[PDB]
């Protein structure tokens, strides 16, 4: 059985790096992370000093 | 990194109050709740004495 | 077996009340109304004296 | 010919009032506003003192 | 308040049995599982000895 | 001209059998049923003694 | 309150004429038809002597 | 950089002609119109003497 | 077993004729074309002398 | 690089078996079939002696 | 009240840089740009000497 | 007439490079590749030594 968690990663460099930021966090806390699916991408402009790319991912991990 | 949880709040008064019901529950248990996105709305009619409005929300919170 | 009818209710007060307007009509004519799912919301501005909120719902009822 | 503008209204009271906030702004600046379609709803929690409901609408107006 | 978890169950027999596999796992770990909504179906062919049907479900459970 | 009715069939056995349950009901009451399109699938867990699979279908029938 | 019926009209001439075919049928049987929304378009090629255009519409009519 | 405007054209003849009606209006007021994407089609029946076809288009134009 | 190919037909006359243009091409090269489903419509304005309507279709054909 | 082909399988028994029917055909003609994603399900009722379940799948295969 | 404009940025380097190209243009002409949401990505191959990545964004800005 | 093929490219570097990987393969085998539309993005984590970005594209090419 796989479970997914819905995470938004952020990066000041790129959408790819924002995806990685989310996946890195998942791997810090979860065992057996297997894949991720991109579900949204965006850019924060007003609340930040530097534009921040965001990529939201469903991160799948195998239970047991 | 933000994480979202998918919650359905309920209210006998309104769709807004049902959203609040979900958000209230998130804030009881989670730190750093930042926003919520409505993903569905419905009304329970048959299994209840009074019509119950429901609003399903992705509730986002900041990790760390 | 459940069947759904696709109804648009209207209200000069709110989206919740417009949903109720549709559900009320369903209950006038149908037995065993069980739930409703919101599928669209809108506001009529030009053809009306007062802004009219509309909520379109699939209203489910149990056959037999 | 109708044209639509994509506006997000806000309210500390309700999703209906947030829709109105967007429509009010459209009517301040545009002639012949005819209808609005809700396309998204959300709640701002972290960046505000009071929860703020938001309703995003396509607001249609008649050209000429 | 209901919460949903997004689970992918698997089966070498059928899509129905894959849904059950996910629901069984939810019921092992959660109290008050109430319903599930199918959100995706697929078949694993290359990484397996026997074709494996998968059904991804949002599994809803009542909080408290 | 074809017309569709939106029916949810149920079964304690499978999603296929739940589709059939809806189609059977349509054929009891309508002439000239021609096809059905699956639009949703779900499982009722809490309100039932045995898990009940549901399949919602648009059932098309030829008018005249 | 408006209600919609989901009709597929057909024509050997065009998608517009297929929409009209559905609307004509609605107006034969229903009072107060107000609008229609196109939801799908297709072409039947194999089961027919001449290609047949089809347009599926939600046809809205005012109740009472 | 391209920008899109969301226009609904109308015609008493066809969906194609309604698309053209929107595009014509865009070309009256904008330089460098390059393409249009159909996003919705509908028919106005009740508020008009003759059925009026409508086609909503995103009309893209090149900035600078 | 049916297979679909995703084709974009073009016409300087109409969306219907653009669909036909795609279907004609499919029938030139494939046996047993049975139906087509419209998936997108657009208009090319800038790269052409005359506006060109386009209709993208999944064209289904029976294998064997 | 993976490529997908869009196939509709059929079965007089079940949606699972209809998926298999499509996948079987892909494996007859293609090397390195790896997975399939269900994209639609339906039932043919009028043109057949026995109800025929159909499952449409994107079947992915590895190029080279 | 926020308003969104729908812009397609382009880049010969990456999808991230194409998003930036759109956002840069918005910031040249608009005050109070706050965020952007990616709605589509594509690559122009035939009409260009070098492949050109495109990213279409809704760019939100605060009115007043 | 344009035809599209649905390809998933892969890269250990970025989503842009994964799109290119798919487009490169299309250009190896097809004449007159004109554009590509991104339809999905994902990351393979478990079955690989290094995270592999994937971008799925519809690649359009002109027939004849
Ligand atoms: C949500 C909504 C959408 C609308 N869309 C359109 C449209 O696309 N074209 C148009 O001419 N008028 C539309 N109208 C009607 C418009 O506002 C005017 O009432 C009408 O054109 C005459 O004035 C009343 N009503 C509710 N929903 C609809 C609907 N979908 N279509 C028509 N009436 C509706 C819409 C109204 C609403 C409330
Ligand atoms: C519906 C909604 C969605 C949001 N999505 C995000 C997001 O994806 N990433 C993020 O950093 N912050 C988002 N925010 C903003 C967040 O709540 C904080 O205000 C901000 O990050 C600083 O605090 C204000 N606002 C309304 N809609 C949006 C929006 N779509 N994006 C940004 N601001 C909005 C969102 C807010 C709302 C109300
Ligand atoms: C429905 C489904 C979709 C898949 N999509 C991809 C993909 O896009 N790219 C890819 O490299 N492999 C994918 N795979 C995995 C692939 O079949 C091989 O198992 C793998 O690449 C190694 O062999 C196992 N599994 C179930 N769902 C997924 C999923 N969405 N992604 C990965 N594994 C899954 C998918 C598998 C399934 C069952
Ligand atoms: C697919 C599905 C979705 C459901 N969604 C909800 C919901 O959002 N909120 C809720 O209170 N209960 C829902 N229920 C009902 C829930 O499982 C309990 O039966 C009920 O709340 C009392 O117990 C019976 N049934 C089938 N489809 C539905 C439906 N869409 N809504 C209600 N009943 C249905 C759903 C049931 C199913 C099978
Ligand atoms: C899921 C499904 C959808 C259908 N949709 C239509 C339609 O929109 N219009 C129509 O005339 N007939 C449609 N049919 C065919 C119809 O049932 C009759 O077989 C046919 O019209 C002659 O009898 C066989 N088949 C499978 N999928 C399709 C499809 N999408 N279109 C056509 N055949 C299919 C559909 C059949 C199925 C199984
Ligand atoms: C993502 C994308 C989609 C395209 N879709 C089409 C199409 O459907 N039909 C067509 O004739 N050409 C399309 N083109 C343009 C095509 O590649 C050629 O440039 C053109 O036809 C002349 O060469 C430049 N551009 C960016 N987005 C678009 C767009 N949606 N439509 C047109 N130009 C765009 C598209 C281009 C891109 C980048
Ligand atoms: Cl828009
Ligand atoms: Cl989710
Ligand atoms: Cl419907
Ligand atoms: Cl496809
Ligand atoms: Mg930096
Ligand atoms: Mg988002
Ligand atoms: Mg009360
Ligand atoms: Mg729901
Ligand atoms: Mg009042
Ligand atoms: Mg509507
Ligand atoms: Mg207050
Ligand atoms: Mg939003
Ligand atoms: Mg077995
Ligand atoms: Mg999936
Ligand atoms: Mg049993
Ligand atoms: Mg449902
Ligand atoms: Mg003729
Ligand atoms: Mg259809
Ligand atoms: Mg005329
Ligand atoms: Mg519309
Ligand atoms: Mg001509
Ligand atoms: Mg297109
Ligand atoms: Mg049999
Ligand atoms: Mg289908
Ligand atoms: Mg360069
Ligand atoms: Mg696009
Ligand atoms: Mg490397
Ligand atoms: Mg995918
Ligand atoms: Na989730
Ligand atoms: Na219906
Ligand atoms: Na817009
Ligand atoms: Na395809």
């Amino acid at each position: 059985v796989f479970k997914k968690v819905l995470l938004t990663g952020t990066s000041e460099e790129s959408f790819t790096a924002a995806a990685d930021d989310a996946i890195d966090r998942a791997e810090d806390t979860l065992d057996n992370v297997v894949w991720a699916e991109v579900v949204d991408q965006g850019v924060e402009i007003g609340a930040v000093e530097e534009r921040t790319y965001q990529t939201e991912v469903q991160v799948a991990f195998e239970l047991d």
